[PDB]
C-alpha cells in the first residue's frame, strides 16, 4: 500500500546515496526526490530498469540515474516541464521525445538525471523485434537534420538498426543506440576507419579490443552542424575488470564500482554496462551498475556476456 510504495522510493533514493558515495559524491535531495516522486509509479510497478552511472576524468564527480518509464504513463519530458522540474529549452529537442512517439513505435521510455544538476535526458525504446532505421529515423521532423547528413556514412559502416534514442537538454544533443551489430562492423580495421573518417581520438588496441566486444554502439549528433561530437562504445557483463584503461587509477576505480554498486537483485550477480566514449580531443569511460534488471538485461548478458 501508500507505505510500502512511499518506501520503495526512499529505498531507491538510499542507493543512490550509497552509489554516489563510492565516488565522493554528495547528493541534493530538494533536486532528486521531486523527480523520483514524480515517477514513484515506475519504481514500484517491478518491470523497472534503474542505473546507476559514473564516469572518469572531467566527469569524475558526476552520478547520473536512469529510470525506464512506461509508454502508458504518457511523455516523460511534457511531464516534467509541467510540473516546473525543467526548463523547456524551446530548440526543437523539447519536441523530439513527442515526434518520436507520433512516427514510430516506442515500447518504452526512461529518464535521466544527475545528482547535483537534476533531470537531463530521455530515451525512447524501440521495440527490438521492430526496431527503425536511420531512414524511418528521418522522416522525424524534428530530428536533427545531421542524423540524415550521416546516412550515407552509417549505412557505410553497417550502423543500420536502432534500439532506442536519447535526448540531452541541456546539450541540445541526440545519441542513436546501434544494435544488431555485425562482426565487420565492429573489427579493428573498421572501427579505426570509423573514428579517423569522424574526426575523433584514435583508440589503442586495448580500446579496439573493447570495441570488438560491442553490443551497441552510440553517435551523438547536434542540430548545430553534421558534424558528430562524439562516440560510444557499450559492453555489456557481469565481470568487473573490463574498463579499457590502461590507468591503474582507473582500473581500480572501475573494479571498485562494479563490486560495491548497490542493486536489488541480490543472488544473481551485477549487470555492468562499461562504456568507451571518443570525442575529437579525448577518450573516456563510463560505468552504470544496474540498480533494478529485467528479462532484457538478462538476454543481453547471455547473447554478449557468454
Ligand atoms: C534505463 C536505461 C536502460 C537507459 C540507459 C541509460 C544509460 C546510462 C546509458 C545510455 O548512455 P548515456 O545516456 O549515459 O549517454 P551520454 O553519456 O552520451 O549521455
Amino acid at each position: 500500500g501508500p507505505m510500502s510504495e512511499a518506501a520503495d522510493v526512499e529505498r531507491v533514493y538510499a542507493a543512490m546515496e550509497e552509489a554516489a558515495g563510492l565516488l565522493g559524491v554528495a547528493c541534493a535531495r530538494d533536486k532528486i526526490y521531486p523527480l523520483l516522486s514524480t515517477f514513484q509509479d515506475t519504481l514500484v510497478e517491478g518491470g523497472s530498469v534503474v542505473v546507476f552511472s559514473m564516469a572518469s576524468g572531467r566527469h569524475s564527480t558526476e552520478l547520473d540515474f536512469s529510470i525506464s518509464v512506461p509508454t502508458s504513463h504518457g511523455d516523460p519530458y511534457a511531464t516534467v516541464v509541467e510540473k516546473g522540474l525543467f526548463p523547456a529549452t524551446g530548440h526543437p529537442v523539447d519536441d523530439l521525445l513527442a515526434d518520436t512517439q507520433k512516427h514510430l513505435p516506442v515500447s518504452m521510455f526512461a529518464i535521466d538525471g544527475e545528482v547535483t544538476g537534476g533531470f537531463k535526458k530521455t530515451y525512447a525504446f524501440f521495440p527490438t523485434d521492430n526496431m527503425p532505421g536511420v531512414a524511418e529515423l528521418s522522416a522525424i521532423p524534428s530530428m536533427p537534420p545531421a542524423v540524415a547528413e550521416n546516412a550515407e556514412l552509417f549505412a557505410r559502416y553497417g550502423l543500420d538498426k536502432v534500439q532506442m534514442t536519447s535526448m540531452d537538454y541541456k546539450k541540445r544533443q541526440v545519441n542513436l543506440y546501434f544494435s544488431e551489430l555485425s562482426a565487420q562492423t565492429l573489427e579493428a580495421e573498421s572501427v579505426l576507419a570509423l573514428v579517423r573518417e569522424l574526426g575523433l581520438h584514435v583508440p589503442n588496441e586495448l580500446g579496439l579490443k573493447f570495441c570488438k566486444r560491442s553490443f551497441s554502439v552510440y553517435p551523438t549528433l547536434n542540430w548545430e552542424t553534421g558534424k558528430i561530437d562524439r562516440l560510444c562504445f557499450a559492453v555489456i557483463s557481469n565481470d568487473p575488470t573490463l574498463v579499457p584503461s590502461s590507468d591503474e587509477g582507473d582500473i581500480e576505480k572501475f573494479h571498485n564500482y562494479a563490486t560495491k554498486a548497490p542493486y536489488a537483485y541480490v543472488g544473481e550477480k551485477r549487470t555492468l554496462v562499461y562504456g568507451l566514449t571518443l570525442s575529437p580531443k579525448e577518450e573516456y569511460y563510463k560505468l552504470g551498475a544496474y540498480y533494478h534488471i529485467t528479462d532484457v538485461q538478462r538476454g543481453l548478458l547471455k547473447a554478449f556476456d557468454s
